[PDB]
């Protein structure tokens, strides 16, 4: 095999490997989806609290966001920092 | 390998992985529809809170939004940006 | 390579990757009926505020469709402008 | 590569991204089976009401059918109306 | 390539194709099976209201239905008119 | 190629086809599960609409068991009255 | 292709097909666990009506399994049955 | 074809097969789970009512586990009973 | 074909097999949980019945336990005590 | 065959089920993060059932945890000691 | 085989492995928001239990975690650590 091949498949598989691993940010999208909702109730029955409503809600889907984070480093670090590369020949 | 095949299996790989990160989108879709659903609860049965009802999903609802635009980056960067093909030879 | 078989590939890839795309209209068929249940079980309840119900019903609707948008745009660009063909050679 | 096998590879491809494609009407399926509960619910407890929740269940309905439409648009232009066939040699 | 190859693989796709466009069914079974659901809990609670019940359970779930009907109409296209042998060529 | 071939691919195809489709059972069975446990839960209450819970629960049931249906017809159509042998040279 | 290949090929494609349709199990099992769950919740509270409760629980759990007990008759089918082996030459 | 080239890919098929009829496991898991959960809510509730609560919660899930069981038995068909290496030939 | 290559693809399909009767943990770890969520709300409000809430959280998640440990033994067969190298030849 | 490339076909193998294995993981978050839920309400409304709650939040938790170690086990035991290399020859 | 090729295989399984196990995170992002929506439901009712809500929803979510973390050691294992190519010859 020569290095262009090489280069091209290892590549090509950290195409789908990257797009593969976004799908996480399903996870997130419904958590804190589901936290917005509870902080609706909230407000409009404890007009008062707001502020701790609002900081609670934005600490837990912070939280929340941590994997879909983790996906997008990996997808990045596949297509901008690729590790494959150079460890070929 | 020529350099032709070379660019095409890398940007057919790029085309399934831009598709497969897009599936992320489930979960705002999910997530902020119940949002959704609790404001319409609350301004019935609270017209008085309205402000905060709209104001507090919208803000729940951009957080929860984050990953379908992670992923949505991730397929522009693959259709129209493509790190790859450069990569190549 | 030839041409007309690199374009094969990438178009083939590209039918691939749009038909993906598309499973996120998962995400806001789900979170979308949810709201619309709400909505439903709320003008029962108060027949006056049947405005407010609906509008806020369509504007909290209208953000969890948005995903469901992004992945029919991928998939239009991918139909109709495809960013891959005029990469090739 | 000669015409016939190009038109095969990328119809093929798109019969796979038309069925694929489909996946997204499990969405509006438990949607709006989710609102229609919340109406059955609704009539039983309020006879009156019955013009506007069966008005406001079809309305948030329809808007939760769209993805659904969005794919069967994608798979129905795969099908009958391919753009990829044109742009071959 | 010869027709007969050309005419298998397309064929083969549609298959396979159509398989993937019915597990769209998932949807309309667990939403229509929620409205079921609440049916008969109403029913229970209000014998009076039996016929309103189930004219808006029939109502909400024929709509809940429709997504599970376009797959099975792309399916059916596939299988029994398919608009692909016809390009061929 | 030869017809053994031809048929080979296009059954192997329906094979795997006809397995996909059925995926969709999982709806139906979490959906009457759902209407199940809600009869249950309205027997308990109010042994005297007994008649018109289970009733009410076979009516809804069977409408989501429809698209269970449309899978397994799908797939016996794949299996035992095969459309693609005969459309073959 | 001789007879030996072509069995292999529709047979592995069966074996494929097979363990694929089980997936389908899901479904009754996240249904019928609900159903008991609801049931246990009620005998708890009216010991009187544990006839009722055990005997509509069973009815409507029968009821969920059979997209479950579809997907392993075509299983069946496929494993003991084949329709495609006798389909060859 | 010889006879080992057969046996090895009829094989691998199942082994396939076998790993993917497995995935049923997750539904017995969420729905037994719940039925668990009901049980010791209502236990705390009614310390009285534990024989019928236990007993109710056991005849539920063993209902739930079956298509598990469904599963199971046909993962094991393949790897220790394996009705398609008889065939070849 | 010769052992080696035999040996070399029933084991690579018996990986992909093991990994993928793994997704089932999915299962028990949804189910369980919440199980585990209603031991925690059932001892706060009745701190005398810890006894009997923590042994039926125990059995109940026991039975949930179940399709999780039969996926881990289907894939330690796969990797330890492999049922298809010996059936080879 | 070599047993170069028998190694490499059989590894490869093994780090595809090895990815596939930890989607189990799923699960554990899934419910785990209902028990806290859960543990979050009850010590707002019972601080003197701090410990009870804590305790109990584990103890169900780490039931929960399982499946998500055994995927981790079989991940680790493919990337670590592979079991399939010394089978090769 | 020569070592460049074995080399690419196994890295580029490597990298879908790695993608799908990140799948995962799926998990954590629905349970944790989950657990954040009640913490934020409880400030509000009860803002002098702050304290014990807040550190209460950080333990619960932070066990929550684990399996988003262990996919994310298993991929950065594959990319910067990766214990096949060592293997090889
Ligand atoms: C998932 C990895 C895709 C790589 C495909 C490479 C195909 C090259 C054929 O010569
Ligand atoms: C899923 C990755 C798509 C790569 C397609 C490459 C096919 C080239 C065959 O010559
Ligand atoms: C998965 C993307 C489609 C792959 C197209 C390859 C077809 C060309 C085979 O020579
Ligand atoms: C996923 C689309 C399948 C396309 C495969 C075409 C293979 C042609 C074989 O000659
Ligand atoms: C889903 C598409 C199947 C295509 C099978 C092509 C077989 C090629 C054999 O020459
Ligand atoms: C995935 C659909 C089955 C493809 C059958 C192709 C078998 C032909 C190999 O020569
Ligand atoms: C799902 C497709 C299984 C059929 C694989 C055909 C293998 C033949 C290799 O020559
Ligand atoms: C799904 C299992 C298919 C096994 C394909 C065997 C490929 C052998 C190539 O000669
Ligand atoms: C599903 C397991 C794939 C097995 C691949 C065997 C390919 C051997 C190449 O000579
Ligand atoms: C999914 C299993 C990966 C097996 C890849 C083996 C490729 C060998 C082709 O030269
Ligand atoms: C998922 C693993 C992809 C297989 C990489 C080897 C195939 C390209 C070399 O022919
Ligand atoms: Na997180
Ligand atoms: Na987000
Ligand atoms: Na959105
Ligand atoms: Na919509
Ligand atoms: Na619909
Ligand atoms: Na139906
Ligand atoms: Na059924
Ligand atoms: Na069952
Ligand atoms: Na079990
Ligand atoms: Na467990
Ligand atoms: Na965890």
């Amino acid at each position: 095999m020569d290095m262009l091949f090489a280069k091209t498949v290892v590549l090509a598989a950290s195409a789908v490997g990257a797009g593969t691993a976004m799908i996480a940010g399903i996870g997130p999208g419904v958590g804190q989806g589901y936290a917005a909702g509870k902080a609706v109730e909230s407000v409009a029955r404890q007009p008062e609290a707001k502020g701790d409503i609002i900081s609670t809600m934005v600490l837990g889907q912070a939280v929340a966001e941590s994997t879909g984070i983790y996906s997008l480093v990996i997808a990045l670090i596949l297509l901008y920092a690729n590790p494959f590369v150079g460890l070929l020949g």
